[PDB]
Formats: C-alpha cells, sequence, structure tokens
C-alpha cells in the first residue's frame, strides 16, 4: 500500500485554485509530469484521483470495477443536455433505452447512409476555400466548426445551420457556445449565489430556452410532416429498445439532439484542426497523406468505400488524437472497495479522472519518441497494449460516434489534401484554448489550390 501524491495546497481552498486558469487541463498535465501515473486532488467537499498511466488506467477500464461518474464539467452540462447519452448515468433507464435504440444508426454500416450529407458539408468548405483571393488566409479551427456543426446538423435532424454563409454563427449556436463557457465557467466560480452571477443564470436560462425552442419545434414539425428522411431524428422516431418495447419520449430525442450538436461542434472540429496543425508541422508527413489522397480520391466526389481506403489518413488522425484528444478526460466511480495496482486501496464511490492527453504520452507504451508525430506508431495495431488509448472513452459508455467522427474527419482531411497545399504562413506557436474540450486558437495557413474541379 503506497501513499499517493498530492499538488500543492492553498489552505482551506485545498488544490482547488490549481484549476483557476483558462487552461486547467494543460495545468493537470504539468502536475502530472511532475508527481507521476497518479495523484490526489482535493477540494472543499470533494476529492478525485488523477490517473495518467497505461498500468492504472487499465485497471479503470475494468467495467466489472468502476463505472462511469459525471464529472462535475457534465452535471454543469446536464442543465442544457440532460438525460441524453453523454450525461446519463449507467443506471438510469433512458440511458440503456437510447443505447440500444441509437446504437445501429451509429455503426459503421450506417456511415454509408450519412456519407452524401457529409460530402455537401465538405464541397461547402472545399469551395470555401477554392474561392479565397490570392494570400487571404484560413482561420482554421473556426472553418472547422462551421464543417463539424452543420454535418451533425443535417446527419442529425436535417437542419442547415448554414454556418459557412455567416460571420456570427447561428443563433442557436450563440446560446449553445455560450451555455457551455457557462457550464465550465462553474467549476471556478467561487460563491455562484453572490447576486453578481443574476445575470449569468438569467442568460443561461435564456440559452437553455433557445435550445429548446428550436430543437422541439423540429421534433414536432417532424412528427406533424410524417417524413422519413436519412437522419438520426427519423431513427429515433422510429425506434423501439428491444428490452423495454418503449421507444424514447420526445423530451429525451431533444436532449440526444443537443448532445450530437455538443459533439458536433466541439470534438471533431478540434480532432481536424490538429490534425492539420501536425501535418503542416511535419511536411514529411503531410506529402505521404496527400499522395493517398491523390492515389485514392480519383473522382469529383469521394465514394464511401474510397474514405474506408485512407488508411495514412485515419493513421494521422489517431496520431492527433493520441497528442491531443479532444474530449481530455473522462471521470469514473469505483463500484465497490478496491485495490487499485495493487498499491491504491479505494473504498466505494471513490472518484478517479482518467488524464487521456498523459495517458498517450506514457513511454512504457510509445517509447522515447513520445512527443513526435509520427503516424506510422499506428500501423500494427495489435502490438499495442490493452486501454493504452482511449481517445473514444471506455467500454459501454465510449463514444458512440465514434466511427461518424473518423468517418466525417476522414473524408474531410482527404479532400483538404487532395484540392490543396498548406502553407504555415506566420509560423503558428500552438495555443490550445479549453472549452467542454481542446483546440488549438488562432491557428490559421494559406492553401494554394491544387485547381482539381469538384
Ligand atoms: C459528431 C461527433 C460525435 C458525436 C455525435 C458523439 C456523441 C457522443 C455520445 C452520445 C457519447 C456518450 C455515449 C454513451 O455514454 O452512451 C459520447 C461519449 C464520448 N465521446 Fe463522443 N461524439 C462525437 C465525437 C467525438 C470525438 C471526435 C471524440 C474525441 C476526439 C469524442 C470523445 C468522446 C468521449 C471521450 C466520450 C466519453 C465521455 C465520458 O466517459 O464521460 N467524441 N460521444
Ligand atoms: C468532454 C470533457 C468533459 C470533462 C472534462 C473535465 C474538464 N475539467 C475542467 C477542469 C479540470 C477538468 C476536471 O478534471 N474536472 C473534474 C474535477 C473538478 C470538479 C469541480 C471543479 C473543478 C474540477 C470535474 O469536472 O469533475
Ligand atoms: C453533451 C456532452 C458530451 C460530452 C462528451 C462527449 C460528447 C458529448
Ligand atoms: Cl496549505
Amino acid at each position: 500500500i503506497k501513499e499517493m501524491p498530492q499538488p500543492k495546497t492553498f489552505g482551506e481552498l485545498k488544490n482547488l485554485p490549481l484549476l483557476n486558469t483558462d487552461k486547467p487541463v494543460q495545468a493537470l498535465m504539468k502536475i502530472a509530469d511532475e508527481l507521476g501515473e497518479i495523484f490526489k486532488f482535493e477540494a472543499p467537499g470533494r476529492v478525485t484521483r488523477y490517473l495518467s498511466s497505461q498500468r492504472l488506467i487499465k485497471e479503470a477500464c475494468d467495467e466489472s470495477r468502476f463505472d462511469k461518474n459525471l464529472s462535475q464539467a457534465l452535471k454543469f452540462v446536464r442543465d442544457f443536455a440532460g438525460d441524453g447519452l453523454a450525461t446519463s448515468w449507467t443506471h438510469e433507464k433512458n440511458w440503456k433505452k437510447a443505447h440500444n435504440i441509437l446504437l445501429p444508426s451509429f455503426s459503421q454500416q450506417a456511415m454509408k447512409g450519412y456519407h452524401a450529407m457529409m460530402v455537401d458539408i465538405a464541397v461547402q468548405l472545399v469551395q470555401k476555400w477554392e474561392r479565397l483571393n490570392a494570400d487571404e488566409h484560413i482561420e482554421v479551427p473556426e472553418d472547422m466548426t462551421r464543417l463539424t456543426l452543420d454535418t451533425i446538423g443535417l446527419c442529425g435532424f436535417n437542419y442547415r445551420f448554414n454556418s459557412f454563409y455567416r460571420d456570427q454563427p447561428h443563433p442557436f449556436i450563440t446560446s449553445m457556445v455560450r451555455a457551455l463557457d457557462e457550464a465550465m465557467n462553474k467549476l471556478q466560480r467561487a460563491n455562484p449565489d453572490d447576486p453578481a452571477y443574476d445575470e449569468n443564470k438569467r442568460q443561461f436560462q435564456e440559452d437553455i430556452k433557445v435550445m429548446n425552442d428550436l430543437v422541439d419545434k423540429i421534433i414536432a414539425d417532424r412528427k406533424a410532416s410524417g417524413e422519413q428522411s436519412d437522419d438520426l431524428l427519423t431513427h429515433m422516431l422510429n425506434g423501439k429498445d428491444p428490452e423495454t418495447g418503449e421507444p424514447l419520449d420526445d423530451e429525451n430525442i431533444r436532449y440526444q439532439i443537443i448532445t450530437f450538436l455538443i459533439a458536433g461542434h466541439e470534438t471533431t472540429s478540434g480532432l481536424l484542426s490538429f490534425a492539420l496543425y501536425f501535418l503542416v508541422k511535419n511536411p514529411h508527413v503531410l506529402q505521404k497523406a496527400a499522395e493517398e489522397a491523390a492515389r485514392v480520391l480519383v473522382d469529383p466526389v469521394p465514394s464511401y468505400k474510397q474514405v474506408k481506403q485512407l488508411k495514412y489518413v485515419g493513421m494521422v488522425l489517431n496520431e492527433a488524437l493520441r497528442l491531443w484528444p479532444t474530449a481530455p478526460a473522462f471521470s469514473l466511480y469505483a463500484k465497490e472497495d478496491t485495490v487499485l495496482g495493487g498499491e491504491y486501496p479505494l473504498e466505494k464511490g471513490d472518484e478517479l479522472m482518467v488524464l487521456i492527453p498523459q495517458l498517450h504520452r506514457d513511454k512504457t507504451i510509445w517509447g522515447d519518441d513520445v512527443e513526435e508525430f509520427r503516424p506510422e506508431r499506428f500501423e500494427n495495431p495489435s502490438a499495442i497494449p490493452q486501454h493504452a488509448f482511449k481517445p473514444f472513452g471506455n467500454g459501454q459508455r465510449a463514444c458512440i460516434g465514434q466511427q461518424f467522427a473518423l468517418h466525417e474527419a476522414t473524408l474531410v482531411l482527404g479532400m483538404m489534401l487532395k484540392h490543396f497545399d498548406f502553407e504555415d504562413h506566420t509560423n503558428y506557436e500552438l495555443d490550445i484554448k479549453e472549452t467542454l474540450t481542446l483546440k488549438p486558437e488562432g491557428f490559421v495557413v494559406k492553401a494554394k489550390s491544387k485547381k482539381i474541379p469538384l
């Protein structure tokens, strides 16, 4: 039995002030570099343990011993995502019911049905960049967020946010972004009942109303028309859980759409932004990926089967997820008393945080070149030990969107590499903004068209 390390304390505030920063996940990564594979973190009225090693995370991923916990972050998001899949407890009826109904709509086979709608938004991105004037630049995370939000809107509930027609986002997106900001800001808000925050609370309730009104109206419109589309909303309206025999109620369908819209906006855009960042910083890797894109994408419009053929592009995306997993942590609780790693006794209910960027820097797994961007380290994935690579979470509570995110990102990155050469014209210094997720901030490039028609 070992006593685990703990970072510096602030008297009665314990460790809490360490997270009073715009970059708290990056702060925790530096603490993990100093303290190692596990450290205790205390705040008034709570304790958790941050895990960074594959040795310990492999055990945390044992669903017989640990289940998904709602982090305080997810509990605050639950005020607008409700009992949607990501903010529900495993033991809530609506978790397994929505899981059973939606799993077949998110399978690799299901991606064939979304492919045409994904191509529609991907072509809008390519056309935007084709239409820039000489020496104009691209705002990378901005355009990747326009694309990923519009893709899940069109695939989620056949709704066009038309983000490529705008400087200022659709009002729904303004409200969702401000609600996500309020949720994450509340993690570091001392005295949340101070009248100073009456405006924040009023604004939060207004933003919840904007999101619910749009989504509830589209659900009501669809039910009335009886229209059948190639979309998640159609699948959720037609679906019955084989176990309970029940469909989802309209309120839960709304929470699933809001959940999907948060994911589209926050996750996939970050992955594409980090992937392009790593490609422009590693020109030999960019060349190899561009050669594959040219070899495989032989038609004006990529096909579903061509996207599956972009093997090296898939490896580039996995290597971007390794270094900067855009959903950077998940939380677990001990189902029963148990000993972690032969060393750390835990009581039933004790919480763990998995610090995914640190797991992905475990030199015992990846070797001494762990900070290098080397997609080829994914060439022989059977050689990777269990639970070493966790950008999509764990077990039955893993990302339902994984096939959707990777299909969209592979299609889009493949088209970007087919159609343009890229220049890091500012020699951009990586600056990672933290919202629900991690994204480059201020990342800009210049594209030079290869003048290949669509
Ligand atoms: C349109 C894209 C996406 C959608 C619709 C989506 C949707 C979801 C949903 C519904 C869940 C909850 C699953 C459940 O517990 O039953 C989830 C979990 C998760 N997703 Fe995704 N996701 C997407 C993209 C991504 C991407 C690109 C990443 C990472 C780069 C990501 C990382 C995760 C992680 C880490 C979890 C587990 C969270 C936890 O354990 O607390 N997601 N996603
Ligand atoms: C998709 C990613 C969602 C979760 C990412 C977590 C993102 N947090 C943002 C701050 C650090 C990180 C985290 O470790 N927070 C924990 C612990 C915690 C609870 C209360 C206040 C501060 C921290 C939590 O939210 O419970
Ligand atoms: C709605 C919140 C959420 C959280 C983690 C992954 C995907 C969605
Ligand atoms: Cl102290």
